[PDB]
């Protein structure tokens, strides 16, 4: 019991196929599967399964020297055959990985020997190693657990080289993990971790208070923020709030009336009292966001001009673009048509509902009629893929995704960001520059390109940045300080030390 912990997650961890997406949970995939190279807090990668690498002048050709002491948790060796088999299994599903540009860059992968793995690329793709460090999909299952020599159609046992092993999984109840006693690296202090399936935020908070669970770790939706604050004050409990990890924002549809109008999007960026929204819906626990990426994100310190909360300026912009108040209605019209904007969100999510109503109230004050469209997850996702939205809640991806991979993704037609940007005349140019920036090794041209991309996106008011949000922890005191993992979607259980 003293080196075993119980914690919670909103759904099961999934089958833990290392190469597929939802319902697999990334943090669980990272507990079982490892990358060639490991991301660090400081933005670099260090050696991991690969102990060294070289790259051609090219540098389109890469040669990794792997550790020779690693075994999958079932005793089978990790070597360059296994690695290459994994990359093949991922790339037989190439289409599915379209959002990750490394998947389109990989041209060939080949085991030169047990300890040498060669990977060759379409281009001198700068973010190569960071993308290899990601939870998915470039991590390694024992080949012997492939189904008919593929992973794309399912796996057998989810055997990784990772510091944790999936002991047991009860659909809709729990998942139990156990420390890998034959890990190649440092042994975790925790021996057993039990994940209780609890989808309701307030039910999570209760399970903590009653003592049923020892740990909660998540983003701003981990538990009600008012309860979180009450906890921070009670010495019976332990709580933490990290520094911001990523951005929460609306995406505005530049291709759909009335948000197709620059002037309208500029006003919207002046209408919301952000600090009050945070103080009112997020119990004062998050930070205001003025730009797509916080100035602390790499390449993102551009001196971009915030739009402060300024109702009067929002009105003026509206009036000048011809969106005026009829007698005696509170909602602007121009040319027949009322200033009506649909804001869609997952309607079961109380926090999203909560922020939307505030957004709705603030924009009413400047003569914008926002109708709330709260729908189930899938509908929201289909609107995202389709561009069937005026405004949609959205969020950046945290490190190491931010900003390169988030920017990379704007190019993919089925993503909310591509759809929002469709109305821009500059859209092809941006997508071209996103492509160039990812292959640039002139370091000054790289800065210049990100500058152009982010600036164009800022000045077009594609987004309405709301908050830079944080990770948060609630824990039994006996567990000690809980660390944060470099990768925002990972959970560093192996650094927990009672
Ligand atoms: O899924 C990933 O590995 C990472 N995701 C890659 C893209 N996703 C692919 C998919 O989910 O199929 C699709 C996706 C698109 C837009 C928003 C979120 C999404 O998951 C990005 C991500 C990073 C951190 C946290 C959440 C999502
Ligand atoms: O992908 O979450
Ligand atoms: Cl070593
Ligand atoms: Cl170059
Ligand atoms: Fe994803």
């Amino acid at each position: 019991a003293p080196d075993e912990i119980t914690t919670a997650w909103p759904v099961n961890v999934g089958p833990l196929n290392p190469h597929l997406y939802t319902p697999n949970q990334m943090f669980a995939q990272s507990m079982v599967y490892e990358p060639l190279v490991k991301y660090q807090a400081d933005g670099s990668v260090i050696p991991w399964l690969a102990k060294s690498w070289t790259h051609s002048e090219d540098g389109k050709t890469w040669t990794f020297t792997l550790r020779d002491d690693v075994k999958f948790s079932n005793g089978e060796p990790f070597d360059a055959e296994a690695a290459a088999e994994n990359f093949r299994a991922v790339l037989d599903n190439r289409q599915r990985h379209a959002w990750l540009e490394l998947a389109n860059q990989i041209v060939d992968v080949k085991a030169l020997s047990k300890t040498e793995l060669q990977i060759t690329l379409k281009s001198a793709y700068y973010p190569f190693l960071q993308e290899l460090a990601l939870p998915r999909p470039f991590r390694f299952i024992a080949p012997s657990q492939f189904k008919n020599h593929e992973t794309m159609n399912g796996i057998k046992a989810p055997i990784g080289t990772g510091p944790w092993i999936l002991q047991e999984s009860k659909l809709n109840q729990y998942d139990v993990f156990v420390r890998n006693e034959n890990y190649w690296g440092e042994k975790p202090a925790i021996k057993k971790i039990t994940f209780n399936v609890i989808p309701d935020p307030t039910t999570r908070a209760v399970a903590f208070e009653t003592g049923d669970i020892d740990l909660l770790y998540g983003n701003e939706g981990l538990l009600p923020l008012d309860t979180f604050a009450r906890f921070s004050q009670n010495p019976a409990y332990h709580t933490q709030l990290s520094q911001p990890i990523e951005t929460v924002m609306l995406a505005l549809n530049t291709a759909k009336a009335p948000t197709n109008e620059l002037a309208v999007r500029e006003a919207l960026n002046y209408a919301v009292n952000k600090k009050s929204l945070i103080d009112n819906a997020l119990y004062g626990t998050q930070q205001v966001a003025d730009t797509l990426f916080a100035p602390s994100v790499p390449y993102a310190n551009l001196g971009l001009k915030p739009s402060q909360y300024d109702p009067q300026k929002a009105k003026a912009l509206l009036e000048k673009a011809g969106w005026t108040l009829p007698a005696g209605k509170d909602i602007r019209e121009k040319n027949g048509q009322p200033l009506r904007i649909e804001l869609s969100f997952i309607g079961t999510d109380a926090l999203s509902k909560s922020m939307a109503e505030i957004i709705q109230a603030d924009m009413r004050q400047i003569g914008a009629d926002v109708s709330l469209i709260g729908e189930e997850e899938s509908s929201i996702y289909a609107r995202q893929r389709d561009g069937r939205f005026g405004m949609i809640f959205h969020r950046t991806w945290g490190a190491p995704y931010d900003p390169h991979a988030f920017l990379s993704s704007m190019r993919v037609p089925s993503h909310a960001d591509f759809q929002a940007q469709q109305g821009l005349a500059d859209k092809p140019l941006i997508d071209k520059e996103i492509g160039e920036v990812l292959a640039t090794h002139d370091e000054t041209q790289r800065q210049a390109l990100y500058r152009d991309i982010l600036t164009r996106l800022h000045d077009e008011a594609v987004y309405l940045p709301i908050s830079y949000i944080s990770m948060m922890v609630v824990s039994k005191p006996e567990l000690g300080n809980i660390p944060y993992a470099p990768i925002a979607t990972e959970i560093p259980f192996e650094q927990i030390k009672p």
